């Protein structure tokens, strides 16, 4: 700390580490970039890749929305308890970032041509996530371990994002219901949920959802 | 050794993490499916995104492949000397796994008709390494601080393929073209990269490159 996280004004690719920050109990501050300001390309020419979210921690910069996760995760004790807690968190995350990736597109590619097929083939790509929660503890604790990780953060937000898409379409998932349900109710993190600031703010950059 | 790679007989995703166990003299087995054998549905209804490559360390079994990579990453101490550098190694991988992921959409989807914009495009694709290797002193050494990493691997890999697709695509870059030949002719790696063992596979499943 202390933190900034520099985005455009949406959930996007910002929400699970937002989620994560409060979560902790961590104070952060927001630089909100326009669409105007960042077609004026002088910041777009500062960034490592072109891109946003950009993050500062003290005198360290991070681009790349995952390697900021990960930060926090190796800062904050959000990693696993050991390094076999670890790999397993690396391969729900990046589990979750592939479908993510899926999501996107449908966004903002495809919205209108693909949305009943995306929603028709979502029940495959989300038991992947119920398999995992069943061989921990019967899912009665996080996607790995018995200790929150960074990838829960991600994770949830996920599949926030996907019940706004295709409602119900968790109600096949015993597992994975239960689960969006007792995270969204840890204090901290309930309270941000219903905050303007997180409330407020398209989950994506083109009004779809 | 207690290691295993389950993957299709080409390069692609499992190039990085070959180099990296080559160059740090461990040894490991491979298990090759065939197109045929993959047809049978039964070995993609037990990968848990039913999807290749998987990888065991003994027990543990693991999907995704950056996930193998900062898991062989920790144990193998190619992670960076502390918390900060650990953050950089991410930032760069993460990076180079977007530029992978563009490289694998020309191949597989758009090859006749995009590779002439995909090419056009390539220089600024590949500054931000170029920039990243001119902080760390003056480029002489890894992608970061002074000790190779995991994502070193990766680069390399994703550097010579790039070089297959688009010839002298390096000579706009002198930091990333002096580091390709200096990583190329690390002992150990050297010899790798000259084995049937690599030399024989295609880089991917369709043909193209
Ligand atoms: N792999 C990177 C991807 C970052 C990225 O896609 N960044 C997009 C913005 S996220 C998606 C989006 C698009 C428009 C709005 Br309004 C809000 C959010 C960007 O900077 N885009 C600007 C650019 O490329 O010039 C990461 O994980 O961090
Ligand atoms: N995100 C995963 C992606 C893995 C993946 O795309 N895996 C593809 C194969 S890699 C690319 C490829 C494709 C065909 C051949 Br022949 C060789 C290599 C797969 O299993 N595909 C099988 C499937 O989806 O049924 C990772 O990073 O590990």
């Amino acid at each position: 700390p202390p933190y900034t996280v520099v985005y455009f004004p949406v959930r996007g690719r910002c929400a699970a580490l937002r989620m994560l920050l409060a979560d902790q109990g961590q104070s952060w501050k927001e630089e909100v970039v326009t669409v105007e300001t960042w077609q004026e390309g002088s910041l777009k020419a500062s960034c490592l890749y072109g891109q946003l979210p950009k993050f500062q921690d003290g005198d360290l910069t991070l681009y790349q929305s995952n390697t900021i996760l990960r930060h926090l995760g190796r800062t904050l004790g959000l990693y696993g308890k050991d390094q076999q807690e670890a790999a397993l968190v690396d391969m729900v995350n990046d589990g979750v970032e592939d479908l993510r990736c899926k999501y996107i597109s449908l966004i903002y590619t495809n919205y209108e041509a693909g949305k009943d097929d995306y929603v028709k083939a979502l029940p495959g790509q989300l038991k992947p996530f119920e398999t995992l929660l069943s061989q921990n503890q019967g899912g009665k604790t996080f996607i790995v371990g018995d200790q929150i990780s960074f990838a829960d953060y991600n994770l949830l937000d996920l599949l926030l994002i996907h019940e706004v898409l295709a409602p119900g379409c968790l109600d096949a998932f015993p597992l994975l219901s239960a689960y969006v349900g007792r995270l969204s109710a840890r204090p901290k993190l309930k309270a941000f949920l219903a905050s303007p600031e997180y409330v407020n703010l398209p989950i994506n950059g083109n009004g779809k959802q």
